[PDB]
């Protein structure tokens, strides 16, 4: 297949992906790569320039709908989809690699061999849907053998599919370094999220009561962390039809000091998830 | 600042970081790097892999050592083969996070071997697909002898889309047939008189086989029924894959029996007509 430099090039076959990789890579160039499921928005955007601005990178984004994460009735059918735009976004972001793979193409002998993760998967977001990281694990593997890069770019907003990825880093001995990017957000503070075009007008304005709780939360933490959990509870508490699916303090892998704290919440029936820093004393 | 290594010796690394540094710098400057896994006490099956990867223009051959959850001997015979490369890690080396992320095989592990050991190919595939990781080799080189193994890394390969070549190679056999293993030094001799019943019952059926599918299998099961202390737990012809056996075409019979407590194993190629 042709490369095209200073330009975008967009491939399906995951053969063509391949060799272009491995050919750019014998030339001295570092291959980073951004997995996107698609309908970018400026959270992805930041994954891009972060791969953008490590010297001598050529960026490969991903975009597929991996129908192993998913499961029934349900969320599949619904994911949000925007090819046209995602692509354009790209060629203004100077991303010269775009993989889009077929599912069959990445399917071909349907679900046989697979990735099993440990048992943070079982638990958060795993715990309504237990074969869902197991499914995204699976496929980002695939994408690392497809493309081999230098390093690899998540959000922290998907922090434990992030702690998740690093697991399988580390446990399958892969060369490559996985690097965890903060979370962009609105102008008052709601975290970006393509989930996010499903609120309307008033769980749009209630919405923010989870950045505001874990901030809240961040804050009051130098009282310790009972006075950290009740600070972020009052605040979900006080906003309109936010229902609470979960509100945890962690340690940062997921097991005082340094933690992460992690809310998952519904607004009618749009899920959202947001979690930060915390440190306990101070 | 890459670890010291010395071409035409015999070079072991028991860390996974050194064993990958002297790896990636080897292809760089143009050897082949050829992956033979191995799980120590080698016999001469294990000579015919390491010989199959020096055959490779360019090789370099790596062999590991490593017993999944003979030490001096099993070198001597890597440094007698011309081996570069010897890969000895721990058990903590390979497993510093204990059992966490693994490989789920597809439904072939729950089949043949299989039902005895419903987790067994879970570790082997995990093992492999690491050691792969670690060093990545053009070629990994594996004994027909453990063909559902061989069946089951193909599909690792394929399904994870890793980049690397898959050579499987002939099983070694006694004078007799008896397909070589660790276990055939525990037969008492009348065991090891009844044991060549397997290969026996193999290579009869792979002759039989021009008289279709039921002749063949009936073959085989002559020869075993024709030899004490053998216990079959199971004999089944498949395609090369190990799905079922198509009408006609190219299979596998494989055979699986208990004499005492040593458990043996053996496959055949099979055509039919
Ligand atoms: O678009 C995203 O947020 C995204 C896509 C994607 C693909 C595989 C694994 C994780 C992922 O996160
Ligand atoms: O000694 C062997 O025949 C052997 C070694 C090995 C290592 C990983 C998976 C399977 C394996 O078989």
């Amino acid at each position: 297949p042709a490369f095209h430099p200073g330009e975008l090039n967009v491939y399906s076959a995951p053969g063509d992906v391949a060799d272009v990789s491995r050919a750019l890579r014998l030339t001295g160039r570092r291959v980073m790569l951004v997995p996107t499921m698609g309908a970018l928005h400026e959270g992805h955007l930041a994954l891009v320039r972060a791969a953008k601005r490590v010297p001598g990178s050529v960026v490969v984004v991903s975009i597929f709908v991996n129908p192993m994460q998913f499961g029934a009735g349900g969320d599949l059918d619904a994911y949000p989809r925007t090819p046209d735009d995602d692509l354009a976004q790209l060629r203004a972001e100077g991303v010269e690699i775009a993989f889009t793979p077929t599912t069959a193409a990445m399917y071909p002998d349907g679900l046989r061999t697979t990735v099993q993760p440990g048992p943070l998967a079982a638990e958060l977001e795993g715990g309504p849907r237990p074969t869902h990281f197991a499914g995204v694990l699976t496929v980002v593997l695939k994408l690392l053998q497809i493309v081999r890069p230098d390093r690899v770019f998540f959000g922290e907003k998907d922090y434990q599919q992030l702690v998740l990825i690093r697991q399988l880093v580390a446990d399958f001995n892969l060369d490559v370094a996985v690097v965890g990017v903060p979370t962009v957000r609105e102008a008052d503070g709601l975290a970006m999220s393509s989930r996010n075009r499903y609120l309307d007008p008033a769980q749009r304005a209630a919405a923010v009561a989870l950045s505001a709780a874990l901030t809240a939360a961040a804050h009051a933490a130098t009282a310790g962390a009972q006075a950290a959990l009740d600070a972020a509870r009052a605040v979900l508490d006080a906003a309109p039809g936010v229902a609470v699916d979960y509100l945890e303090l962690r340690d940062i892998g997921l097991g005082n000091g340094s933690g992460r704290l992690l809310v998952a919440a519904r607004l009618g029936t749009t899920r959202l998830l947001d979690n930060i820093a915390i440190e306990i004393g101070t």
